[PDB]
């Protein structure tokens, strides 16, 4: 459908993305189309501007929402309009991301090419955790990069076993396990030594954390697998668990941790000039045509 | 179809193949099933046995092929194999591997129990490589494991673009590339940094060979993309290409590697006591059960 | 000196430790030599022994001072008796290990191999670390391991700059940054992706922990060198400093941690039978001789 | 000594290393000093200029020889002007280089500046490399980069045992061993996982090429160690010897590859001001100054 009732959320860092959200409030405006804000971002406006939302309610109010910064600003917009399956557009600031899209200065040219009707719908699948006490259920949480477990106020090694789909794998000695999307896989897990995977891929990597054995490799595996992380019961180490390293739980000695896809896809929305080789030519240095 | 004409591989190594391909040959003589050797292992065998045959003969004179050996035996069968639809089963040097899976001791017991109808069919599918000069086609080989391009005669860094789905990834500076399958990602794939792939999963894994920059990862892409690699022209470089090791080509500056994969699929057999993950934690020690 | 007054320390850990203690108390009194048990372990022990002291005090009180457990338990030893460079003796709980040396079943053999008068002193040098507010100093540790910059109560990444002898060498986005003595090359810095260094050398080894950057590669430089990390002072990050895990210190953005060698060696004492590399071949599992 | 007889080499490459060696034969002859030029570059250059000598007559006849081109042209030189203990200063291709200083722009400037009196003088170790069959000796090659083990005309890995100071270090499969100097520490043995060592350091680092065992990982030694290569004799591999990739030498199973610190150090001139860690932070783009 046309996107009439376009939203904005943004985040509060240098000053340039609080510049970049008053030409995209500008440009749109200009087109005669209805800007609503995030409540969490208009405290701190020029005179607030227009009507003011929150992010679980900008799913049904708005047709399309541009998220300006980078790609950690994508990751809260996503586990909160993915449940709506609200389109996303992203803004840069300045430099290629793989998530955001547009330059700041390529704004007017870029935003209105889309909603001149030329654009790219793709769409990228999110994680589902759940942490459990034998039965009961502590807390459940999304994730667009990944799902870790790391130390909690610990330095000390935590232990735990893997289960994919049922089916016992390995117990290891680590700081922890990286678990991540496509999406997540040039993030946390690139750093740790995970391989870079297509955003056509239904798969899931795992990435062991600096492991106390060598041999502990990343695994990856279908996309529709069920994981299951099993803390130490033997151990007096309490791990967290983190969702794109914004949302955190404690486990306990024994509590299990489940991973596996969650069903609504994050509906990102792209120019035609989107080239995804070209992002990880700049993000990562590698060598341009010969 | 039930398994009447059984036909055997094995490698010309040390004397536990000799003696295991005849302990096979003792249990399916005594079940009056109809055992043809490989001509090239029958040449020097007891008496030299029964009917001798070829390699790619084998494939419709057999309902079922026992490759005695390593995962190295089974990468020779399978490239002739497949073309034929042939079902294969592997037999281990007394080590689990990822391709063979019947211990020495078990042979009798685990041979037997497929016969009688309990066993897991599992397709891997293979890589389909060519070289072409402009237009013109140097050769075109088969791989289970990986094509792998490295330097040819000298130690000199080779130069090269990677095309994915006729999209351009990069150029490179390295000692080479590995294109890795499933069954091949744990093979030379995971000496060079790669991620292990389960074999449920439809990708392939692009592996540098010790690259001149620092940030080439590893890239998994979906297993239906075609691979295009051209090597520099600009370079007095003459590159190697390797299938599984074994079969070599010379590309000169300018010549262009496709890779894809193959449409005729390897019918290995298991037995149902299988366990993918138990092979993983046998093969490079992770830890068992806590 | 010959060794009279020989202390104990050791671990709150399995039974077999409690075992070995009294093996070892029985096997000294036996040779009637005067035995002071550490009193965070004589708390609870067999009728509590004979006389009791603390670490601090064990070392003008004894002439030896063995520790039984493992490689942990040798790191808070170490940080106590170098100050008074007391001789320690390691034993294992059954496996080898880089810093203990003796099997629990060779105790009376090896011990009373050292005490007759057949052993090794090789000395290993320790990390001086000490956290700096301007002019105002936080607090200072030790180290026989590692010194180890950590994210603090936040799984953001920390930033911060590298200095070497007063010259800048980077700024770096990371988890952290692990500074590795010899001795703990194989800890931590070998589990992050650094070397083995041999004890023989005179060098330390920076490894950074999961860098943003993919070309942020360990350093090693000479020993003597005199390591300047300067926490991000634009950034709201809140690092730990671990000493050997076990020491920890909350950094504020702009602190300054000083690490260099430490004056005092400790003196470890090795039975002839020792041998470096093959400690590195049942750790680390390398093939033996062909 | 007062640099009088000043000698070039250099490399042939592209235009720019024969526009650079002109500006320096204008410069130098500029100054009334004697430029005697390499014989193996002198045959295509402008009217082919003043004298001509060859590389190993050049250590007698220069008291300073510049080098022209990148890294890789300073490695040929090394090996034989560092036997004369002939100071070598090196010019850039306009990126900074581990080796080379001077770039072609400031090449009156940072050129004159050392000639002038203002200059360090740096010496660079290199390895000394011997193949030998039994006693008799193959061949006898230099190295200031790396010497590498590496697969001859197979793809097949490799075999071989590790000895330093007759000590048994291990048995290993892969592709090879690279045992390279700090200066070698960021060519080769970078891209295989080996560490930079700062050139003040007195060791060596051993890097597996791609090991079968995922557990071999880099050692650093003293610097006066002496390594002992043995070529596994029971295998039907030749591998091949490479000094500086350069020096070519086929190892029969079971010779023996004996590495160890050249006497003659390199005398590298650098002006005042050359910045180590500046040349890493643009040759892997760390981070600058936050
Ligand atoms: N050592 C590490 O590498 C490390 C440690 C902790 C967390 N992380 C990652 O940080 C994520 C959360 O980021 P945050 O905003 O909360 O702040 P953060 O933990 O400080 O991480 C911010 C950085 O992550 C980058 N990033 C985030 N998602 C990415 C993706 N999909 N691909 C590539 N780079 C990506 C950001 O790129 P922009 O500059 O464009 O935003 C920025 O450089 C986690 O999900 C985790 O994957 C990495
Ligand atoms: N440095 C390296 O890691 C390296 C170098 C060259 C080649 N390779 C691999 O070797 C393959 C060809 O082997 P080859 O028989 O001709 O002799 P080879 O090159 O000497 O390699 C033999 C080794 O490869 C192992 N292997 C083969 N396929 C494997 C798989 N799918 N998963 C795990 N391990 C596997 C074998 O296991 P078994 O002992 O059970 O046979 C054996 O240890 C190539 O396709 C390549 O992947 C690896
Ligand atoms: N992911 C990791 O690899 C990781 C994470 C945190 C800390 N660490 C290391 O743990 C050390 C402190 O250990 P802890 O007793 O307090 O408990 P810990 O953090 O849980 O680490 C205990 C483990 O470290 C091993 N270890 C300790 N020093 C070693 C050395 N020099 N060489 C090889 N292995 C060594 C121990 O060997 P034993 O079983 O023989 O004791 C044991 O396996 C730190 O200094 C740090 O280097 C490693
Ligand atoms: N895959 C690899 O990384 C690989 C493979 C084979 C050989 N090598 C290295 O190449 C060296 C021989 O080089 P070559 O001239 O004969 O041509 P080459 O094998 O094609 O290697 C040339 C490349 O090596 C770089 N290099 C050479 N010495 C270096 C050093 N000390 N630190 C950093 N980079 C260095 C060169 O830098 P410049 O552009 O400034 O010259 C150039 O990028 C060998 O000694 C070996 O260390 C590396």
């Amino acid at each position: 459908e046309p996107f009439r009732n376009i939203g904005i959320i943004g985040r509060l860092g240098s000053t340039q993305v609080l510049d970049t959200i008053r030409r995209l409030k500008k440009f749109l405006i200009d087109r005669h189309l209805h800007v609503i804000l995030e409540d969490t971002i208009a405290e701190v406006l020029p005179g607030h501007g227009l009507q003011t939302c929150s992010r679980k309610i900008m799913g049904e109010i708005c047709d399309l929402v541009v998220v300006v910064g980078g790609d950690g600003s994508m990751l809260g917009a996503a586990r909160a309009l993915a449940r709506h399956k609200v389109p996303v557009l992203g803004i840069n600031r300045g430099s290629l991301g793989f998530l955001t899209d547009i330059r700041p200065d390529e704004l007017e040219a870029k935003v209105g090419e889309v909603l001149d009707g030329q654009y790219i719908v793709e769409s990228r699948f999110l994680l589902d955790a759940q942490v459990r006490r034998g039965i009961d259920s502590m807390g459940q949480g999304d994730a667009l990069n990944d799902v870790v477990l790391h130390p909690g106020k610990s330095t000390r090694m935590i232990e735990f076993e893997l289960y994919i789909d049922g089916q016992f794998v390995c117990s290891q000695k680590a700081d922890g396990l990286i678990v991540a999307t496509p999406t997540g896989s040039t993030a946390y897990a690139l750093s740790a030594g995970g391989p870079i995977m297509h955003p056509k891929l239904d798969a899931i990597v795992i990435v062991p954390m600096y492991p106390h054995m060598l041999s502990s490799r990343p695994i990856v595996v279908d996309g529709n697998s069920e994981l299951k992380i099993v803390v130490s019961p033997n151990m007096q180490i309490y791990p967290q668990v983190s969702c794109d390293g914004q949302n955190h739980f404690t486990c306990a000695p024994g509590d299990t941790v489940t991973i596996s896809k969650k069903p609504q896809k994050l509906r990102l929305i792209h120019p035609i000039d989107h080239n995804y080789y070209e992002i990880c030519r700049t993000k990562l240095g590698w060598g341009s045509r010969l």
